[PDB]
């Protein structure tokens, strides 16, 4: 998938994991979720479009994408844990993610 | 698993490597070992909890992370060419990067 | 695969792209060098096997890698979109990284 | 999945495919939009919920999927023979059957 | 699997859901009634033998079958988010289905 | 597949029931015919190219697949317990169903 | 799965047995009757509830089923060589074993 | 895998069901302690080094795996049941078995 | 498969063991003698072919082959552990198991 | 299949090709092509049934299908290059291939 | 496996096949034997070892396995049309070939 | 893949053969060399690109890489025996084959 459908996926499933009630709900959303931003790691915005491959916007880019995978995977451990509130609170916690490379990037 | 039990798999494992006459032995627990690594990477420490996702401290933690799975994989190519006594030693060499994550984290 | 081996990967296939009349095989040459990167990431090269693997040296190597891995996939995703002429294009971009690699390391 | 993110699927692969300039992602947004429809055809809208389960109401329901369904899978079809701009064409003409069932039972 | 024992497990699975604490035993037997269902819906009962395939009855009772494979799939639904009392429910509702195709054609 | 060769496989499949005289060859010639008349089920035939999808004729035209559908699975039930002869007069039968089809969409 | 519905699997493949025509309907039959006893075997009976997990009643109870699933096996072979009245009689005999654990647990 | 590894898994999976809040980690750890036992049963304890393989020693010892494994799937069931504080009390049971074996052979 | 062919692949692999010179041989062997047990094991043998299912002969029977196979595990344990001749020495004392259910039954 | 409707396969796709205006409808025929005629190879055909399976007659038939499975596998990549005219051109010269055959053994 | 087992398994199910009162036992065995015969084809016999891999006889030698390898891929046809008593004679007619190779290069 | 890269593979990896100290090595890159083989023997070189398909150079180009694959195939034997020099010189006899076709058609 390009960047912008990596993008829908992952803010579709996280509206959808604010409202769930159930762990599977909530797993299932951060699931597609880890695979979105597992694809659009490797992505280049178009702000960044006229930079080098290893300008530090870009490595900058690249931090922001494994920072947030792995707050997906510790994420999908409390769901899986069927701690729901708390796997719900970390997804919260990922928006601070989110912001920081929109405010730069986006 | 949690960030404890992948320890544990670490931990156990690199033990019966050091003891290990056979490849087939250093095989598995390096493959269990990979994958222990892999899982741990994601996961925040106790004593990082309240740092921000991108802090210095997270950033260094995933980098000893890196270090440590390229390592374990350089050693698991060893031992799939049936060179026990180098993968023991590579495996031995690894125990630098525990201390090292350790010192600061833990 | 040893890294010479991955390199063989990179650069037989590297020489097809530029080559190629058609995506298919495009695209199956980059899937080709993305599996030979992801190898050799971990992977330490001869004038560097005495440094730490905290190294700042080892660390840039990884980068490379990281940088690589990346262009490949984009590289791949315009393969699989049918644009012949433009993932040859990125191909023929990703030389900067391999040479700036070669340059401090190989 | 539920009935509302099943929607969220077809609208969002439906404007993807409008904008698409090659068979590849007309394909893999079709093949999407197929799955969410397939699920969608056992639900119950809200205006329905008290209607009987043989009721004409919700067997006309049901047709509206069928009916989209296998438009969707006509579709595919010409994607998969890289007739892009006949696919989208198809595409555009599904809007009939949203609209319908949308304007009926939405 | 012939129409009587598919008829075994309907019924046998759904005096299981009624009597059922958890939300494992619900969905699994949700998942064996599915496939029952789904069987059924190809076969010809005793008193239609004679009937053509296209005669209003055997249309009719296919009918009852995609109400009672929509309703499974319904119940399904809230089994896997883990409200047991709601599928209950939705099962107990299947009935209806049950009684008017049997009323017809048992 | 398209519509045309669909009915080829359908076609050459059933008299290779009628000529067979063991339940395998007739077990794999239904299963052949299985995937030809659900591929088929999308279609739209040449006569019915102008009508509107939730046409009446277009019901009807999915309506002969669905028929033919739980037909050919029926006949397969027979070839699954060994009833060689029953399922090759259960294949026969089906050529109704081909037959009405013909005569109003060929 | 639940001990109780194991045993319902158990009764009611039996009386299909019996009732069968063809090799292939004991096979199936015997084949389910195999699945259910070894799920069964995991299983704790009602009152053998406050025993302990290590009592010669549950160790009793476990190798009754254990005898149970060899017997299903063996007449499982019967049917695989095509002696269905054979492996119908040998079905016909595991009532014995059925009752022998009855008497005890049930 | 070597016995005493397999031990090591035995003895720290229970140690985290006996600590553990939610019923997928009792499931998780059951299952590992599962195939570790299953691994142990094939392997041959060094103070039975130098008895005969069909000696009552060794039939003894697998027979002694046999039932723990047994008695494992017992509590796994109990867990999927979602009785996870029956579950943890029928692990806790397990000792007296492990102690059983360990008299003799450890 | 039939009784008297799984004796046929015990008894060559047998042969084929004791003049290998490598541990793959051995293992590969070893896994065919464990595959043709395991089927064995649900066959009757000509001799008990009117003693019931449930007789002491039958259980003993069966309980010999599952004997059999515990030891054809742990010689193959061996030949893992890379002790190839220790693995022969195993499989060579397999004959007194073969020949004490033979003496029974054969 | 047998030799009469691996023929029907090859006559019914080559006919699809010749008529394609698309890449994949190609690459489809000639897979099912390349299917047929692996398993025709092995057949006996009705005028030579009376030969000897090593004559020179028997030879050659085998002769003329490693030619025809040859030239299949190269108008397979053509039609995975996207030559659409290429690879209709190589399924054409086929003919050649069968009509010699044909001549000598139909 | 080498030349010798391959044999072996050729040798046993050929007798298994002429004894044979089923279609079940005779598939089981050509299928065997068809696997076998593939291994072999890539072999140089003791007798052959020194020519060149050219030579006549070692062609002649894989000539022997192609016509071994189709004589039992059409009795397997046979056998999956459950044609026992054909199967088996299209098998006996086999050891033409197998007489003709032994009195060359055995 | 085309003949050219096929060729790549099959003399890239000969050499690491030749390089290699451990059977597994050697294995992998013999696996990766049969399969080019088993690819290269549908391809026509440029020197015989005007010859019919049935020339008979084109069927001793068939038959070079019919030696080829046998002679791998009893590389690949040696190796999974671990006999590690045997293997290695197995592969260097392969390169006979590779002369005489060269020597005729490259
Ligand atoms: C960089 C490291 C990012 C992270 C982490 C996240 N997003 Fe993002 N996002 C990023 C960019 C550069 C862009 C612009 C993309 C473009 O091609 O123009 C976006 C865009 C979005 C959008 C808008 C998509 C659209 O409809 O055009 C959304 C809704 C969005 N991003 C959401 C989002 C969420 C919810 C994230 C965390 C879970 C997240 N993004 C992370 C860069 C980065
Ligand atoms: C950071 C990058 C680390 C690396 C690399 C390794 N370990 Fe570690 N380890 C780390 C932390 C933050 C912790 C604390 C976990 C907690 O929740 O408190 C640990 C813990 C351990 C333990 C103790 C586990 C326990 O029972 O509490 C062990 C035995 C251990 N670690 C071993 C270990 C080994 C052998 C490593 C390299 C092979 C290794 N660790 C790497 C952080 C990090
Ligand atoms: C570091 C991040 C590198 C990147 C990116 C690329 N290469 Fe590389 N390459 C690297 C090293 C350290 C070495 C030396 C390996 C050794 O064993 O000494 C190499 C080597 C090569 C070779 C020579 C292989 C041989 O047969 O000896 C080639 C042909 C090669 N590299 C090609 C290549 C290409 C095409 C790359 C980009 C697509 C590329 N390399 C990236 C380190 C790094
Ligand atoms: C009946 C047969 C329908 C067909 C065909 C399509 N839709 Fe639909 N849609 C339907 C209902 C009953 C509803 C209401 C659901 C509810 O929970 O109230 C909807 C809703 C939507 C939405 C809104 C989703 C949301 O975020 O609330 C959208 C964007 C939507 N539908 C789009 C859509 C498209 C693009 C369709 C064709 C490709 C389509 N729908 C078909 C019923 C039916
Ligand atoms: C028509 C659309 C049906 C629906 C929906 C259900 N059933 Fe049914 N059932 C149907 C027929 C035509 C028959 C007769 C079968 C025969 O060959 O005579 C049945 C039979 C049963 C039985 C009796 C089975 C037996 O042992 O003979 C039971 C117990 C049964 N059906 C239960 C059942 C339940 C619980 C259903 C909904 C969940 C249900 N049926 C639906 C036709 C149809
Ligand atoms: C509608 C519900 C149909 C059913 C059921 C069957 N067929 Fe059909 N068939 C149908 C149409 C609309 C057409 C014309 C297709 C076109 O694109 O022109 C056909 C065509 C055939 C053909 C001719 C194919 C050709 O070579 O051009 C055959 C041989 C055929 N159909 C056979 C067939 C059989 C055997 C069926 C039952 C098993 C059957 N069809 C069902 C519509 C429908
Ligand atoms: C012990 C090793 C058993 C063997 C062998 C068989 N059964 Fe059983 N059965 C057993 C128990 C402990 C129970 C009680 C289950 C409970 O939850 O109370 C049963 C019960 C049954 C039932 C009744 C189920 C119900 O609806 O209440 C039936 C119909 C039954 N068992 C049948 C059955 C058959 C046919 C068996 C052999 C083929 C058989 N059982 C074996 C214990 C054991
Ligand atoms: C026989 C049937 C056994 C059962 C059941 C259990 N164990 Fe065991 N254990 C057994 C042996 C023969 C040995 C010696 C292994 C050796 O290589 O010397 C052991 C050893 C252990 C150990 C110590 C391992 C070590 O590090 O030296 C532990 C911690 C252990 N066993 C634990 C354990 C547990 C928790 C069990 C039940 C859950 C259990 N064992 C069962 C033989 C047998
Ligand atoms: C009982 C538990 C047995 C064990 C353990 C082994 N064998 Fe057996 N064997 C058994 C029977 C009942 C029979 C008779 C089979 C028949 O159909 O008549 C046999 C037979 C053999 C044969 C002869 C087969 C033949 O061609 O007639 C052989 C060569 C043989 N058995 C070998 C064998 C070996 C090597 C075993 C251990 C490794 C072994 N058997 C175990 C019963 C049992
Ligand atoms: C020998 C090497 C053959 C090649 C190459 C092809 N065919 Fe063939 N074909 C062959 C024989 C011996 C027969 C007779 C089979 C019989 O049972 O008598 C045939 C038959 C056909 C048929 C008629 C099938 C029927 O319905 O009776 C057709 C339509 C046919 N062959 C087509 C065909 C095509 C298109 C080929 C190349 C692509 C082809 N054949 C190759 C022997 C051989
Ligand atoms: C050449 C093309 C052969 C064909 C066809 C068959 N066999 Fe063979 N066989 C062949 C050779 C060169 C050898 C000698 C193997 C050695 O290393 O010495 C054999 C050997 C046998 C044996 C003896 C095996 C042993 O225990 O030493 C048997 C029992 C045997 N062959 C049987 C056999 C059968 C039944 C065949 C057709 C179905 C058959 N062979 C074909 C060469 C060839
Ligand atoms: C015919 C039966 C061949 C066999 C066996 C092998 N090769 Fe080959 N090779 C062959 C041809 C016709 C050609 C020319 C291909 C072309 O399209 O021009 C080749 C070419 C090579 C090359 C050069 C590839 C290049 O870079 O252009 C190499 C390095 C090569 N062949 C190696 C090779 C090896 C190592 C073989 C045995 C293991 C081998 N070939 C077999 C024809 C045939
Ligand atoms: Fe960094
Ligand atoms: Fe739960
Ligand atoms: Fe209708
Ligand atoms: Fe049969
Ligand atoms: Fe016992
Ligand atoms: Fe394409
Ligand atoms: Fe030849
Ligand atoms: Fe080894
Ligand atoms: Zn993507
Ligand atoms: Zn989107
Ligand atoms: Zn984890
Ligand atoms: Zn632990
Ligand atoms: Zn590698
Ligand atoms: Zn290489
Ligand atoms: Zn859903
Ligand atoms: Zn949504
Ligand atoms: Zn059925
Ligand atoms: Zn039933
Ligand atoms: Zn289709
Ligand atoms: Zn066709
Ligand atoms: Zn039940
Ligand atoms: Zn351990
Ligand atoms: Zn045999
Ligand atoms: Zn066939
Ligand atoms: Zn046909
Ligand atoms: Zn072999
Ligand atoms: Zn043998
Ligand atoms: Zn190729
Ligand atoms: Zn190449």
């Amino acid at each position: 998938a390009d960047l912008e459908h990596n993008m829908h996926t992952l803010n579709d499933n996280l509206k959808h994991i604010e409202k769930a009630d159930n762990a599977t709900t909530v797993k299932d959303a951060l699931t597609k979720m880890q695979a979105a931003a597992q694809d659009a790691w490797s992505a280049t915005p178009p702000k960044l479009e006229d930079k080098s491959p290893d300008s530090p916007e870009m490595s900058d880019f690249r931090c922001g994408f494994w920072e947030l995978i792995g707050q997906i995977n510790a994420a999908l451990h409390l769901a899986k844990q069927c701690k729901v509130k708390e796997a719900q609170a970390a997804a919260e916690q990922l928006k601070t993610t989110c912001n920081a490379c929109h405010q730069k990037y986006r």
